C-alpha cells in the first residue's frame, strides 16, 4: 500500500509493559537509547546535572562484564587498534603517494578535522610532510556552521573523497559515524572496498555492527550495516577494520556531539598518537602503548570532574543569561577557542537555540582589538562570558579582554589549563575570584608540540563547555525526560528519531503516528498517496522549515484530534512545554 515501502522496516509500538519482550528495546541502537541514570535529567538541578553527564561521560571507560557488547578496554578493541596503528606506519614509511584521511558529517566531521591538525602539527614540528586531512559533510563551510542536512547524500561523501584522494597511491579513510549510521561516510566506505589496492577502510562509531543502520540511503544501494557486516568480513584479511566499543548511551538521547565526540577523539588520538611515537622508536605499537593514553585520558574524566560545583554554577550562570533574554560568549585561544565555536554552533539544531545564545571566539575568528571594537559594545547586566585558555598563552592579551569586559558585564567566570606549580600573573586576578583553574600533572613528553597534553586540554574543555551548554538548556525546561523532543527535523535520521518519540511518548501505533508526523509536516495540504509514497527527503525539506511540527503531531495523537484543532490548543496553552507537558498527563 502506498507508504510500505518508506516505513516497513519501521519496528511496531509494542504495548504497555511489553517493550522490552516485545523486542523493540533490543533493537534501538545503543547511541539512540534513552540513558538510564538521566530518566529524570529534567528535574535535577545543575548539580545533579552535572554528576549524571559527568557519570555518562565516564561509561566511555567501562569494562566488559561476563554475553555482553566489547567495550573501549575490551581485548577485540584494543588489538584492532594495534593492527589499524599498524597500518598508518606502513603509511608513514612512504609518504610519497600517501595520504590520511579522517571523515564525518557534523560533530564526527568536527573531530576529523581538529584531529587532522593536532597530527599535521606533529608532522610539522618533526618537518614530515603533512598526511593528514578531513573531510566534512557539506564541505570545509561544516566545521563551524550548523548544517545538519548535508549527511544524507552516500555520492557526496563520495565525490569529496575522489577530489582529496587525487593521484594518492596509499589512502587510509577513516569514517566516523558515531551511529554507524550517515550516507556521508557510508559510501566512502564501500567505494574503498571497491578499491582495495589503494584505499583502506577504517569505520569508527559506537553500535555493534548488528544496529549499524539499515533503512534505505535515498541515492546509495547498501545500507550502512550492509557495509559495515562486509568491512567486518575484510578485517579477516586486514583489508578492513571496524572499530566500534560501545560506550552506553548519551544523558541526553541521540546527543551524538557529546559522549560519541569524545569517545572519537579518545579513541583515535590514542590510536595514532601510539602509531607516531612507536615508529621512530623503532618498535610496533602495543597494546601496553596504547593503555598508556587510554588511562591518562581516563585520568582525565577525573580531573575534570573533580571541579564539579564550579561546572554547576557557570552553567546556573548561562541558564539565567538565557532565562532572561541575553547571550553567551565562549572566548578561547588556540584550539581551545574552536572548540568553543563548535560548542556554540552546535547548540543550534541541538535547542532550536539561536547564533548568538551561545556563540564562540577564537583569538568566529576574530582579533584582540578586532573583538575590543566589534562585539564589546554589545554586551550587557545580564550576559555571561566564558574565557578559555591555558598558562602557556599569552595572558597579556588575556587580561585586556578581560579588564574591559569587566565594566560591562560583572558575569564572568574561566577555564584555565596549567602544569603543576604554574602561577596566575596578577595576584589581584580576581577578576576571577572563583576560577576553574585545571591542573595537570607533569606527564612524560617527547614530542616538541607535546600533544599528548594537547589533547587533554582539548578534551577537558569538551566536557565542560558540552556540560555547560547542555545543561543550561536542561534548567530552561526545554528537554523532555531525557529526550529534545522539539527538534528540527533537518535530516532523515531526525525524521526517524522524531517519529520513535512519537510511538514512545504516545504508545499509540506505527501508522496513526507515521499519520499525524506527516500532516503535521505538510499542513495545509492532507494525506494523498504521493506524499505518503515520498522520499524521506521530501518530508524533511518540508519540515526542517517548520516550528513545533514534533510537538504539534504528538498533540493531535494524545487529543485525537485534527492538526487544525491541536495548533489553536498549542496557540492557547501559556508555552510548548507546558502544553505538551499536561496532554501528557
Ligand atoms: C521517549 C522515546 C523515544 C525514542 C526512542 O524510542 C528511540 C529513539 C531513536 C530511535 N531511532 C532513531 C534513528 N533511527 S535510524 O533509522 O535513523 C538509525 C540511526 C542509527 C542507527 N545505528 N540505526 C538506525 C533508528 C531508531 C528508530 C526509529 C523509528 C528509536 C527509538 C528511545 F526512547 F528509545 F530513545
Ligand atoms: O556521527 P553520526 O552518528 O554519524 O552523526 C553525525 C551528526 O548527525 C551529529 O554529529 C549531529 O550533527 C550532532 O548534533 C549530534 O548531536
Amino acid at each position: 500500500m502506498p507508504g510500505t515501502k518508506r516505513f516497513q522496516h519501521v519496528i511496531e509500538t509494542p504495548e504497555p509493559g511489553k517493550w522490552e519482550l516485545s523486542g523493540y528495546e533490543a533493537a534501538v541502537p545503543i547511541t539512540e537509547k534513552s540513558n538510564p541514570l538521566t530518566q529524570d535529567l529534567d528535574k535535577a538541578d545543575a548539580e545533579n546535572i552535572v554528576r549524571l553527564l559527568g557519570q555518562c561521560d565516564a561509561e566511555i571507560f567501562q569494562e566488559e562484564g561476563q554475553s555482553t557488547y566489547q567495550r573501549l578496554y575490551s581485548e577485540s578493541i584494543l588489538t584492532t587498534m594495534v593492527q589499524v596503528a599498524g597500518k598508518v606506519q606502513e603509511v608513514l614509511k612512504e609518504p610519497d603517494g600517501g595520504l590520511v584521511v579522517l571523515s564525518g558529517g557534523g560533530t564526527s566531521g568536527r573531530m576529523a578535522f581538529l584531529m587532522s591538525v593536532s597530527f599535521n602539527q606533529l608532522m610539522k614540528g618533526l618537518g614530515q610532510k603533512p598526511l593528514y586531512t578531513y573531510l566534512i559533510a557539506g564541505g570545509d563551510r561544516s566545521v563551524v556552521a550548523s548544517r545538519e542536512g548535508t549527511e544524507d547524500s552516500a555520492l557526496h561523501g563520495i565525490e569529496e573523497l575522489k577530489k582529496v584522494a587525487a593521484g594518492k597511491k596509499r589512502v587510509i579513510v577513516i569514517g566516523i559515524s558515531v551511529g554507524l549510521s550517515a550516507p556521508f561516510v557510508a559510501g566512502q566506505m564501500d567505494c574503498c572496498m571497491n578499491n582495495t589496492a589503494v584505499f583502506l577502510p577504517v569505520l569508527v562509531g559506537f553500535n555493534p555492527v548488528s544496529m549499524a543502520r539499515n533503512d534505505p540511503i535515498e541515492d546509495w544501494s547498501s545500507t550502512f550495516r550492509q557495509v559495515a557486516e562486509r568491512m567486518q568480513k575484510m578485517q579477516e584479511k586486514q583489508k578492513a577494520f571496524v572499530l566500534n566499543p560501545a560506550i552506553g548511551p548519551e544523558g541526553l538521547s541521540g546527543s551524538s556531539r557529546m559522549k560519541g565526540g569524545s569517545a572519537t577523539k579518545i579513541l583515535l588520538e590514542t590510536l595514532l598518537l601510539a602509531a607516531h611515537k612507536t615508529v621512530d622508536q623503532g618498535i610496533a605499537a602495543s597494546q601496553r602503548c596504547l593503555l598508556e593514553i587510554l588511562r591518562t585520558f581516563e585520568r582525565a574524566h577525573q580531573v575534570t570532574y573533580s571541579q564539579s560545583p564550579k561546572i554547576a554554577t557557570l552553567m546556573k550562570s548561562v541558564s539565567t543569561s538565557l532565562e532572561k533574554k541575553g547571550h553567551v560568549y565562549l572566548v578561547g585561544w588556540q584550539t581551545l577557542g574552536i572548540i568553543a565555536i563548535m560548542d556554540g554552533v552546535e547548540c543550534i539544531h541541538t535547542f532550536g537555540a539561536d547564533f548568538r545564545d551561545v556563540r564562540g571566539f577564537l583569538i568566529f575568528t576574530f582579533s584582540q582589538e578586532d573583538f575590543l571594537t566589534s562585539i564589546l559594545p554589545s554586551l550587557t547586566e545580564i550576559d555571561t562570558v566564558v574565557f578559555i585558555f591555558t598558562l602557556d598563552d599569552n595572558l597579556t592579551e588575556v587580561q585586556t579582554i578581560v579588564e574591559q569586559v569587566k565594566e560591562k558585564t560583572n558575569h564572568i567566570q574561566a577555564l584555565a589549563h596549567s602544569t603543576v606549580g604554574q602561577t596566575l600573573p596578577i595576584p589581584l586576578k580576581k577578576l576571577f575570584p572563583s576560577i576553574i583553574s585545571i591542573t595537570w600533572p607533569l606527564l612524560f613528553f617527547e614530542y616538541e608540540g607535546n600533544f599528548i597534553q594537547k589533547f587533554q586540554r582539548e578534551l577537558s574543555t569538551k566536557w565542560v563547555l558540552n556540560t555547560v551548554s547542555t545543561g543550561a538548556h536542561v534548567l530552561l525546561g526545554k528537554i523532555l525526560q531525557n529526550h529534545m523532543l522539539d527538534l528540527r527535523i533537518s535530516n532523515s535520521k531526525l525524521f526517524w528519531r522524531a517519529l520513535a518519540m512519537l510511538q514512545r511518548f504516545s504508545g499509540q501505533s506505527k501508522a496513526r503516528c507515521i499519520e499525524s508526523l506527516l500532516r503535521a509536516i505538510h499542513f495545509p495540504q492532507p494525506l494523498s498517496d504521493d506524499i505518503r509514497a515520498a522520499p524521506i527527503s521530501c518530508h524533511v525539506q518540508v519540515a526542517h522549515e517548520k516550528e513545533q511540527v514534533i510537538p504539534i503531531a504528538l498533540l493531535s495523537l494524545l487529543f485525537r484530534c485534527s492538526i487544525t484543532e491541536a495548533q489553536a490548543h498549542l496557540a492557547a496553552a501559556p508555552s510548548v512545554c507546558e502544553a505538551v507537558r499536561s496532554a501528557l498527563a
